[PDB]
C-alpha cells in the first residue's frame, strides 16, 4: 500500500504527491449543500522543506497549490468521477507522455500558461453553472483540477481533464477541426509522424465522414449547439473539435498480433467512462468508434459567428 | 472524516500535524537501520489556505517534525502501532501545558527550545539504549517531537507514553528524587484533588509498595540500568513518578483489571499486601551524576517490600 511517487522527473513526483495530498485532505472536508462564491476565489497551498528525509523520489523542497478545490471536487462529482479513483489514477503510477496521460489513460494533464490559469478563473463560475444545467452532458473539456507546482524555484501550471479518447480503445486517426475558411492542413512534418494530427482540408479532401446514425447525430448536435453558444457568450474563439477515429477490425487484428507474440468487447465501450465515444451506424461502410470533443477553450471574425460557423461544419462531419 | 475540532487552534494544528506526518511516513519504507543523518533530520510543512478549510484549522500555520525516522522506530520498539498513535491524537481533541490524548494513552507536554536541543543531544544514545534493552525500561518513552508555528508563535511538544493507566484512576501521586533536602507538598498544592507529594511526605507516611520480592527483582534490575544510563550521560535531578490506584475505593471490566501491554508501567499489589492496589512507576523529567544516580537508586529500593 506504499506509494513512492516514483517518476522520470521531479515535477511528476510532486504532481503525484500533491493530488494525493489534496484528495486526502478533501476527504476530511464535508461535502457542502452548495458552492459559495468564495469557493471560486479559494485555493490551498502547502510548502514542504524536508531536511535529510524522504528524498528518494520527492525533492526535499517544493510547493503545491490547488485552485478552487471545493469547486473542482464538485465538478468531478457532476462528471461522475470518484475522488478515490481520480487519486488512484494519478498516484498508483507515474503519468506518461507538455502533455501527460495518467498511466491508465483516464485523465489528461496539460501544462498551461499563467494566462490559461487566469482564464479558468474568469470563466469558472459560469462553466460550473453550465455543467449544472446540462447535467454533465457536454462536448466541452471536463475540468477536474487546476494546480501550480513549484520545483527549483520554477512554477508550473497544470489542468486535469477527462481524456477525450477512450482509456482502452486505440485511436487510428485524429483530426483537429475548426471550420475556418483559412487553409488548414498538416505540415509535411506532421504527416510523417505515427498518429498525425490532420486538419480541416485533410478531412474534407479525404472525403471522410462519420456514420453515427440519426439518433446520435441529433443528440450530438444538440450538445454542440449549447456548448458553442455558451462559449460564444464568453469571449471565446478558435477552439477546435477534436476528432478521434477507432477502426474496430484493425484493432481486433492488432490485438491478435499482440497475443501471437505471447503464444507463438469488440468495438464497444462504457458511455459513462468513454464519455465522448459514439458507435458507427449499423449500416456504416465499416465498424468504427468515434471520439469527438471540443478542444482548447482556455487559451476577421468574432465569437458569436465562430459558434455559428464552427457549428455548420461539425453538422456536416457526420451522417 | 476527521475535522480536527479542538478547544484551541494549537491543538487543531497538532492533530492535523500528527495525521499528516503519520500518513506521510506510511509511504516511507521502514529501513534496515537508522543512519546518523536520521538524527539530524526533519520534516517541515507550511500551510497557507485562502478561503478554504478554515472551520477548525487556521488558514496559515507550520508544522515541523524532528527526526521522524528515529521516532517512528522508537514507536515500534515500544510496541506502538503508527495507526494507533495517529488514531489516539486525531480521533478526538487531546484534553487537559500538560495534555493527554482523548484516550489518555499518550501524554503531550509543551517543552522549551533548550529541551528540544537536549533531546537531539541524547537521542542517538537514548535510541541505542532502547535497542539494547528491548524497549523495557522505566525511562520516559518518547514517541515523537514536534514544533508548531501558529499565529507566528513557535511551540515545542514532546509525546510520551502515559506513565499512569489510561483507565485506572490514580488516587495519589508522589514525585520522588531521593533528595537530602526539604521536599514536601505546599499548603496550596496540598489542596487540590490530585496532590503531587514528595519524598518527605512519603517517607514520613510509612508508605510502602507491596509487589513482592519478585517484581522488585524485575523493577530494581530495571531501575539500575536506567539510572546508570542517565549517569553516563551526566544527567540528574530527575524524579520517580509514582501512582497509586486503590482498587476497593474505585469499585465503590473489573476492579484492578488492566492490559499489561498497554499500561506498561502498572504493577499489581502482592497477595499478602494490606490493601488491594495497582502501582504505576516510571522515571520522569530527565531533559537537562554518580551521586544522584546511586542516592536516587537506594531511596527507591526502600519502598519495595
Ligand atoms: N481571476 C482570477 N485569476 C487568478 C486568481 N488567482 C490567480 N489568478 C491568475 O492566475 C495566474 C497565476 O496565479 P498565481 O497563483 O501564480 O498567483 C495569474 O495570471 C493570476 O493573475 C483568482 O483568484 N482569480
Ligand atoms: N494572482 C491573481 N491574479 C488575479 C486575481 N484576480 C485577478 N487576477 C488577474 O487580474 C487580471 C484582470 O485585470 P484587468 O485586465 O481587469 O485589469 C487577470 O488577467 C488575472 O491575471 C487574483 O486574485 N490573483
Ligand atoms: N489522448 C489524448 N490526446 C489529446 C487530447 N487532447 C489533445 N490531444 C492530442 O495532443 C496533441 C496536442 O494537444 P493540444 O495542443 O490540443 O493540447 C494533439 O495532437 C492532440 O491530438 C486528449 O484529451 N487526449
Ligand atoms: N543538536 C541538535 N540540535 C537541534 C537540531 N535541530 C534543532 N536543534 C535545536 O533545537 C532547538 C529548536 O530548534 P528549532 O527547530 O526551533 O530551529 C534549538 O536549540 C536548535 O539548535 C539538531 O539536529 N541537532
Amino acid at each position: 500500500k506504499v506509494k513512492l511517487f516514483r517518476a522520470s522527473e521531479p515535477i511528476l513526483s510532486v504532481l503525484m504527491w500533491g493530488v494525493n495530498h489534496t484528495i486526502n485532505e478533501l476527504s476530511n472536508v464535508p461535502v457542502p449543500v452548495m458552492l459559495m462564491p468564495d469557493d471560486f476565489k479559494a485555493y490551498s497551498k502547502i510548502k514542504v522543506d524536508n531536511h535529510l528525509f524522504n528524498k528518494e523520489n520527492l525533492p526535499s523542497r517544493f510547493k503545491f497549490k490547488e485552485y478552487c478545490p471545493m469547486v473542482f471536487r464538485n465538478l468531478r462529482e457532476r462528471f461522475g468521477i470518484d475522488d478515490q479513483d481520480y487519486q488512484n489514477s494519478v498516484t498508483r503510477s507515474a503519468p506518461i507522455n507538455r502533455f501527460l496521460t495518467t498511466y491508465d489513460r483516464r485523465f489528461v494533464i496539460k501544462t498551461v500558461s499563467s494566462e490559461d490559469v487566469a482564464e479558468m478563473h474568469n470563466i469558472l463560475k459560469k462553466y460550473h453553472q453550465f455543467i449544472v444545467e446540462c447535467h454533465g452532458n457536454t462536448l466541452l473539456p471536463q475540468f477536474l483540477g487546476m494546480y501550480r507546482l513549484t520545483v527549483d524555484g520554477v512554477e508550473t501550471y497544470m489542468v486535469v481533464t477527462r481524456n477525450v479518447f477512450s482509456h482502452r480503445l486505440t485511436v487510428h486517426r485524429k483530426y483537429d477541426l475548426k471550420g475556418s475558411t483559412v487553409a488548414r492542413e498538416a505540415s509535411d512534418k506532421e504527416k510523417a509522424k505515427d498518429l498525425p494530427t490532420f486538419k480541416d482540408n485533410d478531412f474534407l479532401n479525404e472525403g471522410q465522414k462519420l456514420h453515427v446514425g440519426e439518433e446520435s447525430k441529433k443528440n450530438f448536435l444538440e450538445k454542440l449547439k449549447r456548448d458553442v453558444e455558451f462559449l460564444a457568450q464568453l469571449k471565446i474563439m478558435d477552439y477546435s473539435l477534436l476528432v478521434g477515429i477507432h477502426d474496430v477490425d484493425r484493432a481486433e487484428q492488432e490485438e491478435m498480433e499482440v497475443e501471437e507474440r505471447a503464444e507463438d468487447g469488440p468495438g464497444e465501450f462504457d458511455p459513462s467512462v468513454d464519455v465522448y465515444a459514439m458507435k458507427s451506424h449499423e449500416s456504416s461502410p465499416k465498424k468504427e468508434v468515434y471520439f469527438m470533443a471540443i478542444a482548447d477553450i482556455l487559451t476577421t471574425v468574432n465569437p458569436e459567428q465562430y459558434s455559428k460557423r464552427f457549428n455548420e461544419f461539425m453538422s456536416n462531419i457526420l451522417t
